[PDB]
């Protein structure tokens, strides 16, 4: 693939491989690994990350909704895929033909599904139990038993798994986490038979308590080399390798005189002769206007963003005159300087998860494997 | 093109059409309207908006960078396109072959392009002049003449136009806008022969002083029905029709008891027995975590977003029990209630420009034209 603007993101597939292989080592042999690649692999590239994770030791994948699962199948993925969120009862046959498992938490959903489906492909379900996250999942025994019965009665409905999800597994204090786990244990008792797959752990629960994972973990954030929470960093079993970096280049360089203003609202003023650089990245690329008090890396040195960030461009105060074309690193390392996604997240006043997901479709992803470029993906190419 | 999650954006091309047509009436028959459709038409859909705009009175289109212009061509658009930002001198032949005009502001760029291109297609250039925005553009006379001499000298280089861009055209106080407009007129006198197209106004400047728009107008934000700024609203010549709306549906409903917590970090606790609804939209969709305490519309009533917003989901406090499938409007109207992109931007502490752009590729766009559904665009 080709791109014609000097702004791009890089995905180190070697980092992804290692993060997943280190986990395969950590977890008991009886515990499967399901790589979470929803939201285009958290902005890292769905098919690329899925491929690497599966070769690193993962055996199944998970996405947020049906379209994401169909896209993976489209791109050639053959491994089992579970849709973690809601879906339409009417789309049951489509998912079944495509060998896509669905999460279920309501008996009325199955009522509607049975009315519209009768074979020949089976639908594998994963019953979601709400133990304290308050999002999706059953909460009472009655509904739990009815769901199982409706599935058990239809010839083409199969109960493949059952799970829950944690709201605070990334907090050093484990009061709530412990509550949910014990809650899960009690609710599991409502099931007449234990499904082949029982799971609860995400990245944080997996890495901290590998001995409390049942037989499948759903590995997400850590697979990308990102800490579930900076607070549990010291508690991580092995070093994480960040797989995402973002770059650009100077497309214009000029020396302002004292008094000249920069960007919208004439908000910035060069009060001394200074060199200003312009890069081809803005808020429509995920470099939100909010990151205007932040900085970037140029010539291994930090250069602050100057004035308001524009839709496709922004300016920075250069330390001195530099040539057009000089590489700029928004996320990554330059010499003795480094900008991490956690750094960006802190200035955006968010969590690392949100950062790469916001880097828009507009920005090409260059994939590296075995330290060499493996491929380029330009969504608008 | 269909989709399988109950979250989608709706784009009213009739609003797009009316906003543009209304400007065409405001401007003279000589003045061209250049529809700014970069960033996938500010998150509204590049092809769909480009087509509609042309039908309504636009004669040209503008994008941010080469890839955006090439994607339009591939999608069938055969109308003129100008790349507003920078490009590689090595890509000059590709732009020329695709009939894509390029913005230029450095003589060294031309020296490079010249050594790399010799035909057969001519390449149209638009010289950018920096009059106070401090982003792109030439700033001195010598460089301006050197650029022009390089263009006139090349058999396949054509200087089709020249322009500048305003930094404060949306501010009631017009002093910096004035300095800029006057600096432009001054720098224009550095050129030997004036090019066919001379432009400088965006939505604000063109709607405010359409009499001072020269040969072309670059119409962006107002085409989408959004005000360039809150302070200019009472200065707009005609009412703008908002083209973008966003909706979802409840996929789960349940009653919590006091003391029960919702979402990550359990930052929310039900103080009383309440009905909670779960919708399939989150920050990976552009619905940023910062909107946690924002209100959405459900059953014609405002319902607050409760708990931390997730990557693909979030929870809201319902007025009471409602059936799964109930329509939720994040941006739009429901009964007497309406939430505008401006309301969302106020909560996010940003400008309206940023909001539709952030609504991601995951969210399908349903287009309406002539009060009927024309097409569904599901990027994935
Ligand atoms: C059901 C389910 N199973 C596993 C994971 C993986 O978790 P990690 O990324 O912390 O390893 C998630 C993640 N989801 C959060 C991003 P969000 O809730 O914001 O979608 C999930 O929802
Ligand atoms: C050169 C240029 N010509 C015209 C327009 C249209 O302006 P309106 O959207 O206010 O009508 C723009 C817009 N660009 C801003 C969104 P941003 O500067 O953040 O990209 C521009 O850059």
């Amino acid at each position: 693939n080709d791109f014609h603007r000097d702004t791009w993101a890089e995905v180190d597939l070697d980092a992804i491989y290692d993060n997943v292989e280190n986990l395969r080592r950590l977890l008991p042999d009886d515990t499967h690994i399901m790589a979470v690649v929803k939201a285009n692999a958290y902005g890292h590239g769905d098919v690329q990350v899925a491929r690497t994770a599966l070769e690193a030791g993962a055996s199944r994948l998970a996405v947020a909704f049906l379209d994401e699962a169909l896209a993976l199948r489209e791109k050639g993925i053959e491994a089992p895929i579970l849709v973690l969120g809601a879906s339409r009862p009417a789309d049951a046959a489509l998912a079944a033909q495509q060998r896509i498992a669905l999460t279920v938490f309501r008996s009325d959903w199955l009522e509607e599904a049975s009315a519209l489906y009768s074979g020949p492909f089976p639908i594998h379900f994963h019953l979601k139990m709400d133990t304290g996250m308050g999002r999706l999942g059953v909460k009472d025994e009655e509904e739990t038993k009815r769901i199982v019965a409706l599935i058990e009665r239809h010839p083409h409905f199969v109960l493949e798994g059952l799970y829950t999800h944690f709201a605070t597994a990334d907090e050093v204090n484990t009061d709530y986490f412990s509550y949910q786990y014990t809650r899960f244990l009690h609710m599991l008792e409502w099931l007449p038979s234990r499904p082949p797959l029982v799971h609860c752990a995400n990245s944080a629960a997996s890495l901290r308590f590998p001995d409390r994972t049942f037989n499948m973990v759903r590995f997400g954030i850590a697979m990308y080399g990102l800490a579930p929470s900076p607070g549990i960093k010291p508690l991580l079993p092995y070093p994480l390798k960040e797989a995402f970096s973002l770059h650009s280049r100077l497309v214009h360089v000029k020396k302002l005189q004292p008094g000249e203003k920069v960007s919208y609202g004439a908000t910035y003023t060069a009060q001394t002769e200074e060199w200003i650089g312009t890069i081809p990245i803005g808020y429509a690329d995920g470099w939100l206007r909010r990151l205007q008090h932040f900085h970037v890396l140029v010539d291994g040195q930090k250069a602050p963003i100057v004035g308001r960030i524009c839709m496709d461009q922004c300016m920075i105060r250069l330390p001195g005159p530099l040539p057009v074309g000089t590489k700029v690193t928004l996320i990554g390392r330059q010499g003795d300087e480094v900008i991490s996604i956690d750094d960006v997240a802190r200035h955006l006043e968010t969590i690392n998860y949100e950062v790469p997901c916001t880097i828009s479709y507009r920005v090409p992803r260059i994939f590296f494997r075995h330290k060499r470029i493996m491929e380029v993906r330009n969504a608008i190419g």
